[PDB]
């Protein structure tokens, strides 16, 4: 297991443009493309991320490089990100692996949000740490995804992926 594998079993695969748990238009694993309530604003969001005419339809070749893409720029993200990596550089690499598929899901800022559940992820206090982070609006939104990153960062194994 990785965070490919892991975040292909979170975000799922789609070819063709669907509205997020949230009701943002998104493709392919997870790659938001806008916020807007625009479909037209979407597509056009896509052809510019593709580089041609796409009629809201892509290929699975492309839906792994926007994805590729996507994973890059959440490391580099928590990377650049002064709160983020002091916890990150702290963590084993299955934990880190959680921190990314957060900050996948929800933006740098917003895992940054997470102050009390990062001092406890830098503490290595995991079953605090996992208390914490479910009292979130994320995790009452997205429970069973939630459930699988805590429990990642709870234990340091796969075995929610498996
Ligand atoms: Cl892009
Ligand atoms: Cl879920």
């Amino acid at each position: 297991m990785n965070i490919f594998e892991m975040l292909r079993i979170d975000e799922g695969l789609r070819l063709k443009i669907y509205k997020d748990t949230e009701g943002y238009y998104t493709i392919g694993i997870g790659h938001l493309l806008t916020k807007s309530p625009s479909l037209n604003a979407a597509k056009s969001e896509l052809d510019k991320a593709i580089g041609r005419n796409t009629n809201g339809v892509i290929t699975k070749d492309e839906a792994e490089k926007l994805f590729n893409q996507d994973v890059d720029a959440a490391v580099r993200g928590i990377l650049r990100n002064a709160k983020l990596k002091p916890v990150y550089d702290s963590l084993d690499a299955v934990r880190r692996a959680a921190a990314i598929n957060m900050v996948f899901q929800m933006g740098e800022t917003g895992v940054a949000g997470f102050t009390n559940s990062l001092r406890m992820l830098q503490q290595k206090r995991w079953d605090e740490a996992a208390v914490n982070l479910a009292k979130s609006r994320w995790y009452n939104q997205t429970p069973n995804r939630a459930k699988r990153v805590i429990t990642t960062f709870r234990t340091g194994t796969w075995d929610a992926y498996k």
